[PDB]
């Protein structure tokens, strides 16, 4: 499934992401718009055997379990194809655990680079929450 910002920032706000420890919802839109275009099947299979899992590219090393990854922690104890759900739940649960495990959004490289510093509101802003 590949959202819209506004229906995933409304669903992103249903699980809970806004101000989930202090980022706003917009930053999580535009971590997803940027890690995945909003696309809940994107995968990165990356070099170091990695792989970056659905709408926030949440990587197999330590979060989730693709079961092909080195030095896997699977530390949101799913599968990584959950990450790959048309439903975001799982990957905002990862997310959140991502956060939870001392991680700032700094988590998410397209975050960083194209999120961090710039009106990410924007990626919410017109939409019906």
């Amino acid at each position: 499934k590949v959202f819209g910002r506004c229906e995933l920032a409304a669903a992103m706000k249903r699980h809970g992401l806004d101000n989930y420890r202090g980022y706003s919802l917009g930053n999580w839109v535009c971590a997803a718009k940027f890690e995945s275009n909003f696309n809940t099947q994107a995968t990165n299979r990356n070099t170091d055997g990695s792989t970056d899992y659905g709408i926030l590219q949440i990587n197999s090393r330590w979060w989730c379990n693709d079961g092909r990854t080195p030095g896997s922690r699977n530390l949101c104890n799913i599968p990584c194809s959950a990450l790959l759900s048309s439903d975001i739940t799982a990957s905002v649960n990862c997310a959140k655990k991502i956060v939870s495990d001392g991680n700032g959004m700094n988590a998410w490289v397209a975050w960083r680079n194209r999120c961090k510093g710039t009106d990410v509101q924007a990626w919410i802003r017109g939409c019906r929450l």
